[PDB]
């Protein structure tokens, strides 16, 4: 097997992720090293991102026999993509939000719930607001509410879906009336820019107000205005490693005509997509090493089980490499294990690393 | 067109709903000729209730040439079913929880409950209470409760009761009793609701001084004899009125039914049974309206539910418009939808438990909010 | 004499006892030849359980040439049955309540409970408590409790629960709660005991701070899951030991029984079932003893139970003496009677209810009174 | 019908009752007035008074077809006599203790429970002792205990069955140690004499100690020692009526050879037996007036019902005469209704009537 077909499912507002996925495949195509299989993606980008489009693209990919699909989903499509992959015995590698038991799924994105809870405990926060959206699911929100109930917190959860400039202004005025000082922001990247620009315009960009940015791309979003005017966040990928250095000095190639979004440093989702490509490449090497000839139907047949799918799924779930997100390893549930992320607090000189959070030592802070 | 094909979807633990569907369609079929058509149902009762099984069944229904589909869904299968129905212009009638956040080609028989519950909480002047909930029916109630609490500064302790056993409920109740919190709001599945009520009786939290609010439309569908004797304050919402000619006739027919042929007939129909009965009535009236509007219906189509590109039904827009343009009287009252698909101009009774039993204290309507009897 | 005729009397709601009687006699009949006789029972199961029906059945048994009679009686039929048995020298074996106040030709399988209950009350240092009782099993316990209270100056409030419905129990519990009395002693029929326990759970009196004492020998024969979860202190007396080879073998045979042929086998045997099983064992051993003593038995007689003048059986005195001179091991322990007919040298376990469940706290015996585990 | 056979069942220590029953029959034999039926009793006195003797005598009487039996029973024989009479459809007239629903039974003795409770309420007794026996049943005892529980009384119930002189002495010493001042005595007549003589010997016969004698024969027991040394009691029959005057001036005939016990004024049980004879005579007149020819088996047949027994039983239950115990009338349950009894309190001059108790006005006391 030298031309291995794989499937790719992307949704709207994922230009950078698609570019990173293409770049990872291209590097895998030009990496001789030690079977020389070349990954050809049958990528099917969908704009609507509704359940019907997900089903249509998934069945079309299944008709081509891709043995695996690298997909991205939202709250409205997770229950469709995961269900089809679990029933049709095709492994599903997704860098999107993890799903709170599951099969045939590899969630590359680490669960942000644990890190956020540890940070809140360390900062001894008792009353705060929870400006949030539902795009990534009700995983952080439920944990915050449950933790507040078990700890007697005065939390004010505020949904900011379908908000316009008037809505943000009204919300800001209400917060000023309540004199809320501590904020937790959990929204999509574009919504983060909208919230941050509205806050800096209305006049709450000072260091007295504490803002926790609940995402893994803290350095991926520009916060230059806040230095002039206490902001904490989580960073997933370390920029001081040899492998990310190789990615950067290969990323400087500004072929924006063929690689849109390459003008800026890759976002955390882009790093996760690159890491997923490495996981698929490494596990294909493992299957080839085990001398398992992977080969082969249509959707809505009754289930069309894949005999080789179970062993292939297990091989994915037992991979352990050193990727952009560190020790990439999965447990038997498909989640991420043995991972760490740095905690950056903004200072006068810029972002500064205070500590890092991992699943075995919780949060550990640098002290003298 | 004497025969009309109607799709039907049923999930697990919905036996009573299926019998109500069969009973409603039988009454319409065996009815005096109010001058004219028959409904043939293609029904699929899947137990797993996963998205893949729902998609397979919906494709089978689409291949079977159904004009409308009566489906049940949970948080798992809500998105796939609604999106598939809207994409192919095949309308759906559901008694499940609403999917607020815009929609098309879907008619929610179940009315919104957030307004009534919020009105009740404002009337009771509650500040701190334990909100026990699950995520089987979405998160609309949970989001609304917390948004109201944040705007009003309520210290609401929300606890999810998913995947808890009897020991877990006992430990949770003991911890809450140690925290000295008296007010509770329960919004769970009917099976989980029975389990929590049994655990409350076992612990001994059904005495005077404890207030429980049951957030569903089946307050009279459950047993509270232990709570009646204990004397704890219980408030609930009942949608089905038992003092109307229509419910009386249906109950008379309900008691005279074969238990083996109609499982669940040994007990009074629940609010979901009334809701699904109303849904069949809505479909019948809309087909009459299509006949009156001189709009002929035909499938014209095959079963390529995944035809590329999509081939939406040409008469779906008119069918959806007619479905939303029907005002009828049923077990739940004035069944009348707006242009969105939700229920509007609906009324529900509010029952407070006393020693004599469940006595209505007032009603709630979309216009006057909560009006209590004084 | 291969065949031995034995009389049997059963009152209403004693199905389990009858099956235990049949099971015990079947095991003796189908047993290895421990070197020799069979027991044929003449059984009468009257439902009214009045004195006239008992007299008719006893005359039929006497006309049927039975040497011993296994009878059940209540306060209504205790005097007629005991007097008839003593007058004609036809001995009786009973598991019912004792008839203290002298007796002859009667063997009480059920041991006296007043000693154990009085010892428990003295240990608990109780002063004021509510004694709920009925009069189905005589008045010996009631008289003893009040005599002890008078000699010790206890303010015992005794209430009879005869001919009360569920509303009556609820009203009585509410009145007692208003009077602020926490300690209760329940001595009722097993059916009435279940009803009172259910009412206690419904009212909500099964929480910490309430102490209940159940005065019977079937503490493990009833369900207290609600009381286990509530945490109220419950003390009871268990006569049957479940950690002996004999009870283990009998339980193994009990589970492998036909439910239709042996009603009540779906549940573990109650203390009365163990008592009646022991009674059949006592009769078997005594017949062996008569065979060993070279005392031939024969009815010699007709059925003129009302023969004037009375014609008592000539071998009745020796039979009664041999019955009282037998020490055996059975489900209730060392079954051994004195010259009066009551049980002596008997032990019963004392169980206190905790979160883990019913855990034995000590035992009670006729010699050392109450000995608790420390 | 001129020679009507009836049955008579008497127990040990009932010589006076048997004499009164014989005297009443004799007067009925010599009372022409206005069918001239003469009552012939097949009396079967039993000494053992156990259940076997009761059954034997009852069956022998049934063999003679007596249509009714005038019986006396104790705690050990009530459940046998009543059961046979209810099942065999023969009316049972008994002057013994009433039974707390029943059929074919006429209890001539009024229920003493109501009068005792009313007297205790009037005297405002809170703590007392209850020297009692079980011969007449647990009817008064249960009521006293239940009333005490509902009123919070400090009652000390003391059984005095099988007590010898040492037992009474020990009981008296214990009472002195407890310093109990108020006594309620409910025992058989012979036990009353034993208790009273022991009390007067030990030295508690003074007026300071209050003794309530729970019986209907207060004047039938000599209390002369207490006048020299507060004793209340109930009297059922009034000695100041024309009919009791006739009974007295006929009772002075001292034919003790044929009428034992006639040397003393009749006891309350004797008056009840005399009244029962009148009830049977009056109801036979009613049956004869209704032109119902009463006629007719063996016991232990299966039930041998008597068709005329039901109407005869109802006629007994609807009789209303003026006898020694006043307005003799029975309800549909066989108990006594529309009856009254005087309450006598001992004074220096002797017994004095304070008031009277009836079932409609409870207790009413004479005051100026």
């Amino acid at each position: 097997p030298s031309s291995v077909q794989i499937g790719g499912l992307f949704i709207r507002n994922t230009d950078q992720e698609y570019t990173a996925f293409r770049l990872a495949i291209f590097l895998h195509n030009t990496s001789p090293n030690a079977a020389p299989f070349n990954l050809v993606p049958h990528v099917d980008n969908i704009e609507t991102a509704n359940s019907f489009a997900v089903t249509n693209a998934f069945c079309s990919q299944y008709s081509r026999g891709v043995f695996a699909i690298f997909g991205l989903y939202d709250k409205r499509s997770v229950h469709t993509l995961t269900s089809f992959c679990s029933a049709l015995h095709i492994s599903l590698i997704t860098p999107s939000f993890p799903t709170e038991e599951s099969q045939f799924v590899l969630q590359l994105r680490p669960s942000l719930r644990g890190a956020l809870l540890s940070l809140l405990d360390h900062y001894e926060w008792n009353c705060f607001v929870f400006l949030y959206d539902t795009d990534r699911g009700y995983s952080i929100l439920q944990a915050i509410m449950e933790k507040a109930g078990q700890n007697g917190w005065h939390v004010s959860a505020i949904c900011v879906e379908n908000f316009n400039d008037v809505s943000y202004r009204q919300l800001l005025e209400e917060l000023d009336r309540r004199q809320e000082k501590k904020f937790v922001i959990d929204c999509e990247i574009e919504r983060l820019q909208n919230i941050l620009e509205q806050i800096v315009s209305v006049g709450k960009h000072v260091k007295g107000y504490h803002y926790i940015i609940a995402n893994l791309g803290f350095k991926d979003i520009s916060l230059e205005r806040f230095i002039h005017g206490n902001v904490t966040g989580f960073q997933l990928v370390d920029f001081n490693t040899p492998m990310v250095t190789k990615l950067m000095d290969r990323w400087k190639k500004l072929d924006q005509r063929e690689y849109p979004g390459s003008e800026t440093p890759p976002k955390y989702t882009s790093a996760l997509t690159y890491d997923g490509v490495l996981v698929m490449a490494e596990t294909f090497r493992s299957l080839r090493r085990q001398k398992i000839d992977i080969s082969r139907g249509d959707c809505l047949a009754p289930a069309a089980p894949w005999g080789q799918g179970i062993d292939m799924e297990r091989t994915l779930k037992q991979v352990r490499i050193q990727g952009l997100t560190g020790n990439v390893q999965f447990d038997h549930y498909g989640r991420r294990v043995n991972y760490t992320m740095d905690v950056f607090e903004l200072k006068s000189t810029g972002p500064r690393k205070v500590g890092y959070w991992n699943d075995m030592d919780k949060l550990v802070l640098i002290q003298d």
